[PDB]
């Protein structure tokens, strides 16, 4: 499952936890299509891929995380990795993530 970051003190929690692991944070909102479209894909690849945190973050619930990290695009998947930025991905580009998974982890 990919779990739903509820605040900024929960998801500095999920990055804590990670410890060294890829962390992938898709942010999405509840009106976006492709974003309901990947959903399912999401999930499985979460099942699927144990060495990687998959975090989602509602822009509507959490404003404040989606401003901080200057999100301009709907979905878009933040790639961090010990407390670095590494990559965004804009879009909902299923093959795309793959790849960006592969070259950040
Ligand atoms: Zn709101």
């Amino acid at each position: 499952m990919v779990y739903q970051v509820k605040d900024q003190e929960d998801f500095t929690k999920q990055l804590n936890e990670a410890g060294n692991k890829l962390v992938v944070i898709d942010f999405y909102a509840t009106w976006c299509g492709p974003c309901k479209m990947i959903a399912p894909k999401l999930e499985e690849l979460s099942q699927s891929m144990s060495d990687v945190v998959f975090l989602k973050v509602d822009v509507d619930e959490c404003e404040d995380i989606a401003q901080d990290n200057q999100i301009a695009s709907m979905p878009t998947f933040l790639f961090m990795k010990n407390g670095q930025k590494l990559d965004s991905l804009s879009g909902a580009n299923y093959d795309k993530l793959l790849e960006l998974v592969e070259k950040n982890k």
